């Protein structure tokens, strides 16, 4: 529990308030009289914890005399402004020479006398926390300093292997997971050849999918979409006739992929596009549906200009 030292506080500010200086007539400050810093405040420290809490205002007085050969005594007062921030910022009160012709004399004591308090404020700050409390620290460290080494640590091994696809065996896949159809037929303001290569080319991919992707274009080629949050395989690659890929989304489960295929039809101008893809998870139906297009169809007609 710290106490706010106050009674060093007004002995400084109200001996810098009563200590107000003078210049030239022509912007010239003398203090009258100084009353002191009436109010609650509380500090809370214990060397390494400094923590201001206050509410109090000062009133006093001082007078400007001018080249004109005017003296007026203005007054000045700051409420219960926070010290907790910026105290020189601290909205200060001002009425002198604005009564009188003098006026620009207290532009001056706005960049002079209000400043001097902004001493005040100085001490204000040192002074109450430099006594109950000391600034001083020293450097800290460890006799012994000791490292990572035996921790639940994962380990495996690798090793190297190239396992193809067999006919005599197979491999399926898929859980008792929901599922729906997803049938899309798109017209494309390109030739079938043209947007054959957007979903067999990468390069292409990564072009309309704005994002991230990896494409392989060969029969159970791998292709990864999206920030990869797309992958699927490719079971058939009709050269721009027809698609037979696995679909689905990093959201989806594991082995969990929707049947999709697409076929290239030639328009004379445009081509057709028609999708059929099932398997599609029932939660993920509207989804999928939704992810399609727009990241398919209506994403390589943006950004390949295939639309209508």
């Amino acid at each position: 529990t710290e106490r706010d030292a106050s009674n060093w506080s007004t002995d400084k500010l109200k001996t810098l308030f009563l200590a107000v200086q003078v210049q030239n007539e022509e912007g010239k400050c003398e203090v009258t009289e100084v009353s002191k810093l009436d109010g609650e405040a509380s500090i809370n420290n214990r060397k390494g914890k400094l923590i201001f809490f206050y509410e109090w205002s000062v009133k006093l007085n001082w007078t400007g005399t001018s080249k004109s050969g005017v003296q007026y005594k203005g007054h000045v007062e700051i409420p219960n402004l926070s010290d907790e921030n910026s105290v020189d910022e601290v909205e200060i009160s001002v009425s002198l020479a604005k009564d009188e012709p003098d006026t620009n004399l207290v532009a001056l004591m706005k960049e002079e006398g209000v400043k001097l308090l902004r001493e005040a404020m100085g001490i204000y700050i040192s002074t109450l926390k430099t006594e109950f409390t000391q600034g001083m620290i020293l450097p800290t460290m460890n006799g012994e300093s000791v490292d990572p080494v035996g921790q639940p640590a994962l380990k495996t091994e690798e090793r190297k292997a190239k396992p193809a696809p067999s006919k005599t065996q197979a491999r399926p896949v898929g859980v008792k997971i929901p599922t729906c159809k997803i049938t899309l037929k798109e017209t494309f303001l390109t030739s079938p050849e043209e947007l054959y290569r957007v979903f067999t080319t990468q390069e292409l991919v990564q072009a309309f999918t704005h994002a991230p992707a990896t494409l392989e274009a060969d029969r159970g080629g791998k292709f990864h979409m999206v920030d990869g949050n797309v992958s699927g395989e490719f079971t058939d690659l009709v050269p721009e006739k027809h698609i037979v890929m696995k679909w689905r989304f990093k959201s989806w489960p594991e082995g969990h992929f929707a049947t999709i295929t697409l076929t290239f039809i030639d328009k004379n101008g445009e081509t057709e596009l028609c999708m059929e893809g099932r398997g599609i998870p029932a939660p993920e139906e509207e989804r999928t549906r939704q992810g399609w297009q727009r990241y398919y169809f209506e994403g390589i007609k943006q950004t390949f200009g295939y639309g209508a």
